[PDB]
């Protein structure tokens, strides 16, 4: 296992425009195109994107080159958080990874708002961060997600995805 695989769990496939949990359009996996309630907007997004006038559907490569994409900014974005920098490098390869998921779905800014669990997580509380995260908005609007994640960090095992 590893953070495509993880992430590839939790995001899905889906190759044609649709909404997310926040009804938000998107495509591929999990990579938002837009919070503007025009699917016409979602579609210049798209073609701007992919480079091609896609009229809302890629194909698969194409997914996953988005992916790749969205995981390096993902990744970039936390190595130049002055938040998040210093929990990532305090972390296990597994538990980085569970900071990398949560980083690609809620965006940099909303994981650095955690600061409670995330000093948690530098100390290595996890049993303490684990209560702590559950208390958001994120646990109680996508609970089964937030339950992988929040497993993996209380553990550093795959567990949750096996
Ligand atoms: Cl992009
Ligand atoms: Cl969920």
């Amino acid at each position: 296992m590893n953070i495509f695989e993880m992430l590839r769990i939790d995001e899905g496939l889906r190759l044609k425009i649709y909404k997310d949990t926040e009804g938000y359009y998107t495509i591929g996996i999990g990579h938002l195109l837009t919070k503007s309630p025009s699917l016409n907007a979602a579609k210049s997004e798209l073609d701007k994107a992919i480079g091609r006038n896609t009229n809302g559907v890629i194909t698969k490569d194409e997914a996953e080159k988005l992916f790749n994409q969205d995981v390096d900014a993902a990744v970039r974005g936390i190595l130049r958080n002055a938040k998040l920098k210093p929990v990532y490098d305090s972390l296990d390869a597994v538990r980085r990874a569970a900071l990398i998921n949560m980083v690609f779905q809620l965006g940099e800014t909303g994981v650095a708002g955690f600061t409670n669990s995330l000093r948690m997580l530098q100390q290595k509380r996890w049993d303490e961060a684990a209560v702590n995260l559950a208390k958001s908005r994120w646990y109680n609007q996508t609970p089964n997600r937030a339950k992988r994640v929040i497993t993996t960090f209380r553990t550093g095992t795959w567990d949750a995805y096996k």
